[PDB]
């Protein structure tokens, strides 16, 4: 028809959804209500702004509320949707401006409220040089504190967090990372974690492994971090201890949560309620190797979510077919790419799973400047089915991970990876592509 | 058993076979006869040595006749097998050393004699500044001529040749490329070729298109290149006008040629004669999009051919499943990768084929130093079947082509491409990988 789409949250799933919806069916009244007062910005670039590589923080926005308006889309920042009157039956949508508070109705609802820092229960968190990195505001805050170094503490060695320490080190602070688990990037096989310790340490970052963080010392300021392994002086600390999906609002209106705790969806991004979709980080995506719902709070998947809901509302045929887990991030001079399951995890799932980890180059043995390039392959013993792999490079690609993800997608195997006709030339690959050498091929 | 394997030609198909067979069954008597007096070197790197980027020419050999010996493998360079007494009945092998000339017998024969420059019929080629780039010796020659610039002409705008122009400009000569067809890289869709003219011109290479070269002017030296479009002063000229497989020896012995002119082989690399195999550039490979024999004189495929013959001979189970056409090469600040069919050629084959050519980036809009990145997609109208694609980057990878190859392998479609879970992060890719945007996705 010519109905009214309301998008709650407009960072990435939300923005995505609204832009595509309005493009595909211009007859729709498309409204976005955004709590944070910036909308359509890539958080994924925050470390690069902090580090100073990117001059001003506004350089992260993809579309401004102006451009949106100029394109049929009305966005309202610093608007919080407080209640939804659902089913029940759409009055729905009470929300709060600056000054006021009011009512709206919808015919289509997109929930794209995202996710918020999960905080470990530590005394002192509440204080003053303790920071989080997740929004534009966090950006501003952190960015103010940064000149005037002097010494930083990052709890958690996940992708953000490792990303963080680069940023920090580039700003001159002395940084020290505290992770609770035994390696950096604990969510993945230890080889990789190893490589990253080395590179962290190579660059001046101190890395405490297996640390229980007891509390943050300060009189409302902060200066310490007392830990089981001693006491780290620090005058800024960052919590990079994971996220959790913002589902409070969804549960108000009785939208069903899946096993992971994010909003349960179908291939159309629909929730359990007629006319209500979910998209981005408050959403479950379906994992194709695991063959079940799974949480994958990445930027690319938020965009896919959004675009499918939009498309579907706009009355196009569109379906989101699931994810396989592929991720990549940059810590210093390493580029770390994983996908699927790790061997650790392929085993939790009960496969009879072996891993292989090799180290090759990113160019012919003889070619100037050719780096190192490792690739892992996690596979099912009997069949040979791929289930996971990583590749790490210096390279602004490799990225070669994309192939694995490809093979993962349909249920490919090590035999298949072996058959592939890859690209060879002295600047970019040895004669046998790392992926190929890793295939069966060397133990 | 413990028979005798004779490898004619030991550049890459051959070397690969010898090393693999002797590793896999050390019982074998493995002998490699090689005409050129260098063996196991990478021709692929020659531009890099010509350019000065790589110091000495010997930096390109992968294994020395010494390391081979030390490993059970006896190589004899400067030895040319002049006849084979086959079937007939293996006396077989007459060949020529320094001084002498003798007999040998075989149980296993690998033909890996490769390819030679295909020479166009122009008067004055026979002369003195006219050079070819294929073997190490060509290396040496060219390497000698090169200081003492002054002005070069290259005939042909293929990969080598384009690669050659980079090389020559790097050594300071003024270079001017002559192609007969209308674009550089004429063997692909015109968008790519366009991209390359701009980049070669941007770097001081003059590119003549649609040129008929009439003769090379000189009194045994060379100084000109008379062409339809006028007269190019040149004191070194390079013929980069393609190659043709070295099959003379094989025909002698009554090995069947395929429709391409290369030696016809099966999935085990066996020729039509019992006990005789072929590897590398003298070999047809099976094109999996075209479903027929095809000729793909690349080095990564020679190694595949080589390893397969060797493994089969040594008595392991091995099969060569085919290629899909994947190629990559570097020309200045561009890295150009292709695969499958071009639209031009997908149409020659009679598919109802469309193309799509998009320009994206190699990293988020906002990320420092993010380059451009183009990608094309040649697909069948109905089905959505991928048939070909290209990608061009500055990047040391993207290399992203590897994905299309992957999809090309089983008969993957644009729908499949679209489902793929690719890696995102700001330094390496926009939030939609270029592959994905290109998928259906923008016209
Ligand atoms: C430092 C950092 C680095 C990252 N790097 C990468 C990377 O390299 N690669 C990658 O793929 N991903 C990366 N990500 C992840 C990425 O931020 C997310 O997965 C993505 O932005 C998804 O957005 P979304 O629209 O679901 O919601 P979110 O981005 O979580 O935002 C939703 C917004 O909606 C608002 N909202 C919440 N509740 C309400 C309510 N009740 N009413 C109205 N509005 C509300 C919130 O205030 C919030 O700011 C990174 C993230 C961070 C923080
Ligand atoms: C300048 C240049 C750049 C290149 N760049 C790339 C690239 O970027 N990527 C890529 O994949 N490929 C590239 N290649 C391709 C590559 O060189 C070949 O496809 C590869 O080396 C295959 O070798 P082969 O073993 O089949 O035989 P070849 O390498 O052609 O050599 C066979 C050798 O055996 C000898 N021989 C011939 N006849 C007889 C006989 N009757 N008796 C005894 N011995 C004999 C010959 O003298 C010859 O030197 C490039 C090639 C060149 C020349
Ligand atoms: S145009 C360029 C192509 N032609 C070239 O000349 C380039 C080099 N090619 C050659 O001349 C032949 O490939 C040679 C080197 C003569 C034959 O070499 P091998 O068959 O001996 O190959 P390798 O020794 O390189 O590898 C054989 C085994 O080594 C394993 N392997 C290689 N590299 C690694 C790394 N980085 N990590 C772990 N393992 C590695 C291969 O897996 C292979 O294993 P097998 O299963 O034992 O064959
Ligand atoms: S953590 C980072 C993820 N979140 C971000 O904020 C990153 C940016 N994302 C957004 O906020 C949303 O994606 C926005 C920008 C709000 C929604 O954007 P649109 O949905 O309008 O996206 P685009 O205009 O970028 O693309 C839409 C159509 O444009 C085509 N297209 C994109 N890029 C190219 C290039 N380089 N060449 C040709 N075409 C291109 C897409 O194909 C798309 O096609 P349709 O089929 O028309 O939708
Ligand atoms: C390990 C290794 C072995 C090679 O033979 C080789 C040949 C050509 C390019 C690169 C390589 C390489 O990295
Ligand atoms: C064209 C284009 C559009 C985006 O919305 C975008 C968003 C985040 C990173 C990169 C890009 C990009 O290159």
């Amino acid at each position: 028809m010519g109905k009214r789409m309301v998008v709650v949250g407009g960072v990435a799933g939300g923005a995505s959804a609204a832009a595509k919806a309005k493009r595909e069916n211009p007859e729709l009244e498309v409204v976005v209500y955004e709590k944070s007062g910036w909308v359509s910005y890539g958080a994924c670039g925050l470390p690069y702004v902090l580090s100073g590589e990117i001059p001003r923080l506004e350089r992260l926005v993809a579309r401004t509320p102006e451009e949106f308006r100029k394109q049929g889309v009305l966005v309202h920042t610093r608007h919080e949707v407080v209640d939804v009157d659902y089913e029940l039956r759409t009055l729905t949508v009470h929300d709060h401006a600056e000054g006021r508070t009011f009512q709206d109705r919808f015919d289509h609802l997109v929930l794209a409220t995202g996710a918020r820092p999960s905080l470990p229960p530590i005394p002192g968190t509440e204080q003053e040089g303790v920071y989080t990195l997740r929004t534009m505001e966090d950006g501003e805050r952190l960015l103010k504190a940064l000149p005037q170094a002097r010494r930083a503490a990052i709890l958690g060695a996940g992708y953000i967090g490792l990303e963080a320490a680069e940023a920090f080190r580039k700003r001159g602070l002395q940084v020290t990372l505290l992770e609770a688990k035994d390696r950096p990037l604990p969510h993945w096989d230890p080889e990789v974690g190893a490589l990253l310790k080395e590179e962290l340490e190579r660059h001046g970052v101190e890395v405490w492994t297996g640390v229980k963080v007891e509390a943050f010392r300060g009189m409302g300021r902060v200066e310490a971090v007392e830990t089981s392994e001693g006491v780290v002086p620090a005058d800024l600390v960052l919590l990079a201890t994971g996220i959790r999906p913002n589902t409070e609002l969804a549960q108000a209106m009785g939208v069903a949560l899946g096993p992971t705790g994010a909003i349960a969806t179908d291939e159309r991004m629909r929730t359990n309620l007629e006319g209500v979709y979910a998209a981005g980080d408050v959403a479950e995506s379906f994992h194709r190797v695991l063959k079940r719902p799974y949480w994958l709070p990445l930027g690319d998947v938020a965009n896919k979510h959004g675009r499918t809901a939009g498309s579907v509302i706009a009355g196009r045929e569109a379906r989101f077919l699931g994810v396989v887990g592929t991720a990549i991030f940059k810590a210093f001079d390493l580029a770390v790419a994983t996908t699927g399951l790790s061997l650790e995890g392929a085993l939790k799932e009960g496969f009879w799973a072996k891993k292989v980890f090799i180290q090759s180059r990113d160019g012919a043995h003889y070619y100037p400047g050719s780096g190192p390039l490792w690739v892992e392959l996690v596979y099912e013993e009997g069949t040979g089915r791929l289930l996971g792999g990583a590749v790490v490079a210096r390279g602004h690609g490799a990225l070669r991970i994309d192939v694995l993800a490809a093979l993962l997608h349909r249920e490919g195997s090590v035999e298949d990876l072996l058959a592939l006709d890859l690209a060879y030339a002295p600047p970019f690959s040895p004669v046998w592509d790392p992926l190929l050498i890793a295939a069966q091929q060397a133990r």
